[PDB]
């Protein structure tokens, strides 16, 4: 039985290569890997060009069996959960995940997000590009604090709503989405221009 | 005879931005969801520079001409493009004076599309979505909406961006057809998901 603490925060250009990682093991779990061409440098020369919130931003979960310290905008401060005593969790992938391999803080999953625009409200809110939990730490609640996280932003900023979309065959995640109280749109197609 | 010109928002425009909206909620039969205002807009669409989040290109029409320049334009490495078109009768429009510049010339504001980054995970890639296209009623079905959307596409092949986005009601036929004789593919598989 062990102890553990998660805490949320914005990624920094440091990150990139947990963000990589994660990213490719999502594409392994969708079976895209063939369409990853994700790089480091790309991330990096894409995703910290603006400030958080102002466009693209990730928050990753971090978890570790000590309590994290009390202390990149000054929108957001770490948001902090307690859990209850569980077996010891196994990660395989720990040594990939570590900011510090002396350290036990670990990086789990994140969410990447950007603003969106409500036109009809002349407001803007947040839409979802990708949210992912590493296979150890799924079913602990991570996943939802990573969505919820993005919506309590979208609050504190007085933004509207946060969107995503979903694959209509995938009712593993309609059903994990259902339970956040998310409403599903039968009504709306995505297009695209190549 | 007839030239056009799309070019950058300015907070100038937001009342024709916020009149355009307000067309594309009548059009849509839900007036009763527009609630946007023009100090909404002019505190959320300029809070960073073009092209990096909210960005707005108007089309503008004149009988005449066009400058070469534009003074006021909101980024030195953006030039408007410009097109000029057949000869025609004259096109009435009975909104013209909700959508002028200046009472001085004859530049009218005939359309816009408001877009902003969205992003490619696996590829690492951002791309465009379109939130808003819309051509006023006098000015449909010659080519505009055409370059409205191309614009969004082309400016994304300068920036070395990926590919450009939207949403479309399952049962807005009309449109469909306009995005699909654009060469958009329209996407069977996904939902959209909201939490408010």
């Amino acid at each position: 039985m062990a102890p553990m603490f998660s805490r949320i925060r914005l990624a920094t250009p440091s990150d990139v290569p947990f963000i990589h990682k994660l990213i490719h093991q999502m594409a392994v779990f969708e079976r895209l890997t063939h369409l990853f061409s994700a790089t480091e440098s790309g991330l990096a020369s894409t995703l910290f060009t603006s400030r958080p919130f102002q466009s693209f931003t990730v928050f990753l979960l971090e978890v570790s069996r000590s309590p994290f310290p009390a202390t990149p905008s000054p929108d957001f401060t770490p948001f902090f959960k307690t859990h209850n005593l569980d077996l010891p969790i196994d990660d395989p992938e720990s040594y990939n995940f570590s900011p510090d391999m002396l350290n036990d803080v670990v990086v789990a999953g994140f969410v990447l997000f950007f603003p969106n625009y409500s036109s009809f409200l002349s407001k803007p809110g947040f839409y979802i590009e990708d949210i992912f939990v590493r296979e150890p730490y799924r079913r602990k609640g991570f996943g939802s604090m990573l969505l919820t996280a993005v919506a309590k932003q979208a609050v504190k900023m007085g933004y509207g709503r946060v969107e995503w979309v979903v694959l209509d065959w995938n009712v593993n995640a309609i059903k994990f989405y259902e339970q956040m109280g998310a409403q599903i749109l039968q009504e709306w197609r995505v297009c695209r221009l190549t």
